[PDB]
């Protein structure tokens, strides 16, 4: 299969944060993603643990229970920024955070993700996850909410809504 | 600290399901686990993907967003079954499903886990996790809720 990069990955708080996209997808439960026919891409946040991750994840593990908001802005565009809240889901290549998105035509875009840890009050998955704190099996505190940004160009006859 | 085994792992639906226990733990957020001072063990369900997992997980990945109920019963003895729901959490050896439990003294116990997929009506994480279904990136349907059982000898 093929996917497309948004910039290059960034390493922060013991994690690799990468932005990628592919064609719009379909998901179970149905009717939660924007319809694939009304979208240009499926945008994703690919988040995996680095070596010696402070929260106990082995290197390469997917980091679960995060909440990710995104803002996509067209450089020099007359449109309002594109925003949304990703959802965690599994595909044939494993779990991701993603969302189906409709863009504003070909051009340069700024992409900003805001990543919330699993103890943030803004993260609706926080009631479902814990962290050991005892001496023998405990880990370091969760990272604080942070953002990451990339620039990328979306353009071409082979790009849906990019020509 | 020792991680004690509860039987041997069992393989179903493209996953390894293993049971272990250790001493009671402390967790953030506080007030969800039974106090460590009022518990005997921390029981865990260790669930990881096997090769060719049908739901898209690479081999060895933790299987996330499941919901696990347990029933622990002192074998052929006085006492009611001990029941509860585990919680997903991370520790220094990675993520698990687990719970602090008070037992009924040394002896043999049956341990049964009932494992609910992300789309089960009993799984509270159903509004928060999806599965791709399109032809190019989709995976097979979720497994149906099932149980696995073992026994172990608690020494203290
Ligand atoms: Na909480
Ligand atoms: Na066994
Ligand atoms: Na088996
Ligand atoms: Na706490
Ligand atoms: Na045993």
């Amino acid at each position: 299969m093929l996917e497309y990069p948004i910039g290059t990955p960034q390493n922060l708080a013991g994690m690799e944060i990468a932005a990628v996209y592919l064609q719009p997808i379909d998901m179970e439960p149905e009717g939660h993603m924007r319809k694939a026919s009304e979208s240009d891409i499926h945008i994703e946040a690919d988040i995996h643990a680095l070596s010696n991750n402070p929260n106990g994840y082995p290197e390469g593990f997917w980091v679960p229970f995060l909440f990710i908001k995104y803002e996509i802005t067209k450089v020099g565009g007359s449109g309002a920024p594109i925003t949304g809240d990703m959802m965690a889901m599994v595909a044939s290549d494993g779990p991701h955070y993603g969302d189906n998105v409709k863009l504003q035509g070909p051009g340069k875009y700024k992409v900003k993700y805001t990543i919330y840890p699993p103890n943030a009050k803004e993260n609706p998955m926080s009631p479902y996850y814990g962290r050991h704190t005892d001496r023998e099996t405990g880990v370091r505190p969760w990272f604080k909410t942070f953002s990451v940004e990339w620039d990328f160009t979306y353009a071409g006859i082979g790009k849906k809504g990019g020509y």
